[PDB]
């Protein structure tokens, strides 16, 4: 009876990517 | 009976991205 | 008899994408 | 009966990537 | 009965990267 | 001078997916 | 002078997810 | 002068994924 | 001058997943 | 000058995964 073909390609969930440089150019 | 072809493609989701940069040019 | 074929493709949701820079050019 | 051929290929999740340098070009 | 092929190829998750160098350039 | 912040969120492009399963259910 | 921060999160782009299963069920 | 702070999390892109079971339940 | 901070995380390309299995269920 | 710090965390790439089963259940 049941026959199950998954195919679940998931990517780039739940992830916090924080960039916060501070760059101070005193010319 | 039963049969299930499933092909889920999910990709980017509860992710936060938070770029704050702080950049002091004091020519 | 159940024949489920399903292709699901979804992306980029429930994800806050927060871009607050401070930049100060003082000339 | 049951047979279930899955391939799930996940990547990139759960993961934080935090890039805070601190540059002082003091010309 | 129960046959079940199985493919899992997963990668890059609850990782974090800290990127957080000090750069003092005195010219 | 030329200060440039950008976010560049993009996913899911230029991707073809292809789902044609034969199910034969002879009763 | 040039300032360039970045934040390039790109994913799921040019791959062919290809299912095509072939399902026999002969009562 | 040149400051590049670069962060590129890219993933899962130029990759194809074949499924293609062949099931034959001859009951 | 040239100050270059960079963080490449990419994950999960240019490879191929083939599950093609066979199998023959004869009741 | 030249200043590069670099963190490059690549993974799972130009790889093959060839599952290819024959199974014969001969009830």
């Amino acid at each position: 009876p049941v026959v199950a073909i998954s195919l679940l390609d998931t990517s780039n969930f739940n992830n916090q990517l924080d960039q916060t440089p501070r760059v101070f150019y005193l010319a």
